[PDB]
């Protein structure tokens, strides 16, 4: 199985640290790109146990493995913090509203 399973896309842990790197520079910069300005605060109304300290930044994750760079970000995310750690992968699919569910 993959390493997480977003709806029906499949991410390998590299996938995961290659958008949490880019998410995390531009969090680092100050930066951000997008008309939803991403990456931004992550606010967790779903209440995810999550391990790692917030507060919380999500950066979208595409299925075609390429870094996102304004586009249509889709349905998933990765969530850090400033500590530049993971705290999880998230998606819209198969929630309802703007909620979201854990990848699995």
């Amino acid at each position: 199985a993959c390493d997480y399973t977003c709806g029906s896309n499949c991410y390998s842990s590299s996938d995961v640290s290659t958008a949490q790197a880019a998410g995390y520079k531009l969090h680092e910069d100050g930066e951000t790109v997008g008309s939803n300005s991403y990456p931004h605060e992550f606010r967790n109304w779903n209440g995810f146990d999550f391990s790692v300290s917030s507060p919380y930044y999500e950066y979208p994750i595409l299925s075609s493995g390429d870094v996102y760079s304004g586009g249509s970000p889709g349905a998933d995310r990765v969530v850090f913090n400033e500590n530049n750690q993971l705290a999880g992968v998230i998606t819209h699919t198969g929630a309802s509203g703007n909620n979201f569910v854990e990848c699995t």
